[PDB]
């Protein structure tokens, strides 16, 4: 038994809720929150800017030091950093950005990062401003992630479409 409340169960291991991933993290303080990162860990908007704003920019300060030491992530890759006031840890995962021409096949590689963590609070990778079809992202998530994932879908309209079209 864990502290996640109000989720619809899609599969043995995948759960979904209409919620802002930021308010959910503040309430639950999960072990792992996933950020929809880019390779530069430049958290300007979407999930990353909203998460970073909730940390009062501490996420960006830590991320800049990480990049200065290690260089950019790979598309499909990840790193583990602090969760600040939101979670124990933040798993920064880079899904392909369709609005930059990145191979959508890299979405499965991105979701494979989640398998290194027993339980995660996450957004749909490559959705929102990353330009992928969220229905596709949920299918890849279900078919790739074997650990327990709690998906926060910010848009109520999209949430209802994801549930009602789920196979
Ligand atoms: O704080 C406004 C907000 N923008 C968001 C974008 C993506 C996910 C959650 C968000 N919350």
């Amino acid at each position: 038994v864990n502290s996640f409340s109000g989720y619809l169960k899609l599969t043995d291991n995948v759960y979904i809720k209409n919620a802002d991933i930021v308010e959910e993290a503040k309430k639950v303080k999960p072990t792992v929150v996933v950020n929809a990162a880019n390779v530069y860990l430049k958290h300007g908007g979407g999930v990353a800017g909203a998460l970073n704003k909730a940390t009062n920019n501490a996420m960006q300060v830590e991320s800049d030091d990480y990049i200065a030491t290690n260089g950019p992530l790979k598309v499909g890759g990840s790193c583990v950093l602090s969760g600040h006031n939101l979670a124990k840890h933040c798993l920064h995962v880079v899904g392909p950005n369709v609005n930059k021409g990145e191979d959508i096949q890299l979405l499965k590689s991105a979701y494979e990062n989640f398998n290194q963590h027993e339980v995660l609070l996450a957004p749909l990778l490559s959705a929102g401003i990353f330009g992928a079809d969220p229905i596709h992202s949920l299918r890849v998530c279900v078919d790739t992630v074997r650990t327990n994932v709690y998906l926060a879908v910010f848009d109520k309209n999209l949430y209802d479409k994801l549930v009602s079209s789920f196979l």
